[PDB]
């Protein structure tokens, strides 16, 4: 369906250098990907879907350096009411949960081991998981993540 592309610094081993790919990530498979994951906050074996700080500190302030990635939603840039386990009784928290390119539901309920996740990761409210975006690190899997584009 959509194409959810990012643009990702590799630094890639072989030449020491950092070079920008493309990741390209399908739609189906975040909201897939998503629809399979529980909706809780830090409680599976990888933690995730954890919460999506979303530049907020969980309550809908953000620090210092206000950066929250707008999708163009009024949920997703609502106020994710983040409590505990981010799962009280109506828990609105955008969750960030690290989506595939493969398409695969990588294992996030096993905690031990648990591989390395992933730069590009779907962006969802809760319990509505109105798919909002993808959203990558256009730093290997660190930087700022930028809201992919489809």
């Amino acid at each position: 369906a959509v194409t959810w592309t990012c643009l990702n610094d590799q630094k890639n081993p072989k030449t020491n250098k950092y070079e920008t790919k493309r990741l390209l990530y399908n739609q189906n498979k975040a909201e897939s990907n998503s629809h399979h994951a529980p909706l809780s906050d830090g409680k599976t074996g990888s933690s995730y879907p954890h919460w999506f700080t979303n530049g907020y500190d969980g309550d809908g302030k953000l620090p210092k350096g206000r950066t929250p990635i707008k999708f163009g939603k009024s949920d997703c840039d609502r106020p994710p009411k983040h409590s505990k386990d981010g799962n009280g009784k109506t828990d609105h928290y955008l969750l960030e949960f690290p989506t595939f390119p493969d398409g695969h539901d990588y294992k996030f309920d096993s905690k031990k081991p648990k591989e390395n996740p992933g730069p590009a990761r779907v962006i969802y409210t809760y319990p509505n998981k109105v798919f909002c975006g993808i959203i990558a690190h256009t730093k290997e899997n660190q930087g700022e993540l930028k809201l992919c584009s489809h």
